[PDB]
């Protein structure tokens, strides 16, 4: 079985797994929608009581499974719990990352296309003071790129360029994945991570240089880092915070587990996991939180910035920010840097969310790396057309897989690993070979606090939380996908059998 060549490579690979579009696109919006500072407290708490422990747990399960030649949850869950229902539940470990990849890769392709067009200077030309006269051109830019519906039909009409760019994006993901773990994901990580850091820092500085009659970036920072204790009793804020934690730390996606399955049986996972998580958090609250929000607040003020954040999920990153940059000298190239950053983050995450499927095809169905990668890319590519041509399909997929699925699957994996498999055994497995030991209290946090916290979370959210019929188009399909995957697992367990009878 493949293994991470170096420690640094491992750390940067995991960090590249976590640090993605969620840091620079999702976080700003989530924090802005929930009152900025009022969103941080729960966030921080969610990081301590959920993020860290689940990270460690997934690292542990990953390494454990990898020691026996398994990297995906269908087999790992069965190793931890000898029950068919464990395999069935394990299917989600492939389903979630697949579905998420299906749209994630597309958004990534967006970032790539924008990078290209901004580099060549093929961008909108806003009339040199009316805010709408400046934003409108960019909004039209995006809408024309992805093909936002102009009528009543829920149909998207992506430009030829966007499609070709998606093709190329897929080709790059494949070019990285086909070289494997050490020569592919690791090697690339060692470049993309530094590059990403540099770009992010530069952008942060440039943004900090912004000042208008409406305010400065410091106002944005203040908006983001000022506590509001009157929202601590609001369930919604907590739900948002935890969701953001899950998404940003790649928890419940089966990606961390698969990546960890390539860590040598003896190699530490405590300090490594903690370091990756910490890196992601620094890239999120410090870098991702000091770009979009501070700029939007500097140019429009707090209220208007919040309004923009609530507008949508892509408004701030693909429309507002580039529009703001266009008002400065070298703003186009600045936009280029922005979208390039976004592209690298995206890529480094996407490869991570396709590696699970690849690893299932390799480990369980005994496919070669080439064939596994190619078939995975085929499934993703084909499935992506639904996201490309059906309006709000992306939203549905993101809700069922990227929101519900990750939390439910987190609770599931926690229950299987720390309850069924054994709390003491799980603790032992986690701390084994650790450069540092997990604080004693975290035993009680993992066994009692985290599971109850989640459970309560899911129950409250489901109880307190009207769509277009076309949603059923997506659901259906993804459901199918699940079934598909299930069947594969079946085939797998059959092959195993036939293999056992022959040995
Ligand atoms: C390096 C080659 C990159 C240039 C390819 C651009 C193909 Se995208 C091109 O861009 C125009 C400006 O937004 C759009 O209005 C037009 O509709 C679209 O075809
Ligand atoms: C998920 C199923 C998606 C397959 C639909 C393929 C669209 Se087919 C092709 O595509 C263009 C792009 O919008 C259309 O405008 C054009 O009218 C149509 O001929
Ligand atoms: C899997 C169902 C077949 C889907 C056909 C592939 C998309 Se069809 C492809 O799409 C581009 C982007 O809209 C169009 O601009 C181009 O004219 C059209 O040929
Ligand atoms: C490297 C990025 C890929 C660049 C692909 C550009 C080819 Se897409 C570009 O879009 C125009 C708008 O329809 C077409 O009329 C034109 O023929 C076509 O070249
Ligand atoms: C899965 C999402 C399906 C949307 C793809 C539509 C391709 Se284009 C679609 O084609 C129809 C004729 O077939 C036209 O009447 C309709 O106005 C046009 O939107
Ligand atoms: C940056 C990573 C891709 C994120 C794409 C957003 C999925 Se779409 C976004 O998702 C929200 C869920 O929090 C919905 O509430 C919101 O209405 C929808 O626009
Ligand atoms: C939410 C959990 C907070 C994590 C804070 C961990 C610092 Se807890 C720290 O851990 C040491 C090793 O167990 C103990 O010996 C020491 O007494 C205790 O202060
Ligand atoms: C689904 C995950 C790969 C997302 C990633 N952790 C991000 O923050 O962008
Ligand atoms: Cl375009
Ligand atoms: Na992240
Ligand atoms: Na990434």
């Amino acid at each position: 079985r493949e293994h991470w060549a170096t420690r640094l490579g491992l750390i940067l690979a995991m960090a590249g797994n976590a640090v993605g579009l969620g840091n620079f696109l999702r976080f700003p919006v989530q924090a802005a929608e929930n009152g900025g500072g009022a969103f941080m407290i729960p966030y921080i708490i969610a990081f301590l009581l959920v993020g860290i422990p689940l990270m460690w747990i997934e690292w542990a399960m990953g390494r454990y499974g990898g020691a026996q030649g398994h990297g995906t949850t269908p087999a790992i869950f069965y190793l931890l719990w000898r029950n068919r229902f464990a395999k069935i539940l394990g299917v989600f470990g492939l389903w979630i990352p697949l579905v998420v990849a299906i749209y994630y890769v597309y958004i990534e392709s967006w970032t790539l296309g924008f990078a290209i067009k901004f580099l060549v200077g093929l961008v909108p030309e806003p009339p040199p003071t009316d805010p709408d006269s400046i934003l409108r051109p960019f909004k039209e830019f995006l809408y024309s790129y992805i093909g936002v519906p102009k009528g009543d039909e829920p149909i998207l009409k992506p430009s030829l360029f966007a499609y070709i760019v998606f093709l190329i994006t897929m080709f790059i993901n494949v070019s990285i994945l086909i070289r494997g773990i050490s020569k592919g994901i690791e090697r690339f990580a060692k470049i993309a991570m530094p590059t990403l850091f540099i770009l992010a820092v530069f952008l942060v500085i440039r943004v900090f240089l912004l000042e208008t009659p409406n305010g400065t970036a410091a106002d944005g920072l203040n908006f983001l880092w000022t506590p509001d204790f009157e929202k601590l009793k609001d369930p919604g804020v907590w739900i948002a915070a935890v969701g953001q934690i899950f998404f940003t730390l790649s928890l419940g996606f089966g990606a961390i587990i698969t990546y960890a399955s390539y860590v040598r049986k003896d190699q530490d996972i405590v300090l490594s996991g903690l370091t990756a998580a910490t890196l992601n958090e620094k890239a999120e609250v410090i870098l991702g939180g000091s770009i979009s929000i501070p700029a939007a607040v500097a140019f429009f003020g707090v209220a208007n910035a919040v309004a923009i954040a609530k507008a949508g999920a892509f408004n701030l990153g693909f429309i507002t920010l580039p529009a703001i940059f266009s008002q400065t000298a070298g703003g186009t190239f600045l936009g280029f840097l922005w979208f390039f950053l976004l592209f690298f983050a995206g890529l480094t995450s996407s490869i991570a969310i396709m590696q699970p499927m690849i690893a299932f095809l390799e480990d369980e169905l005994k496919l070669s790396r080439k064939h596994a990668v190619l078939w995975t890319a085929a499934i993703v590519f084909f499935s992506a057309h639904l996201v490309m041509f059906l309006n709000k399909s992306l939203d549905e997929m993101d809700f069922w897989a990227g929101t519900i699925g990750v939390v439910f699957f987190g609770l599931t994996e926690l229950i299987i690993f720390f309850w069924i498999f054994g709390a003491d055994k799980a603790w032992e497995e986690i701390n084994r070979g650790g450069i540092i030991k997990v604080p004693r209290i975290y035993y009680y946090v993992m066994r009692y606090i985290t599971p109850a916290f989640l459970a309560v979370l899911l129950v409250v959210w489901a109880r307190e939380y009207e769509t277009h019929w076309t949603v059923w188009i997506t659901r259906f399909y993804i459901i199918g996908l699940f079934l598909f995957l299930t069947f594969l697992v079946f085939l797998a367990e059959r092959r195993r059998n036939h293999e056992s009878a022959g040995t």
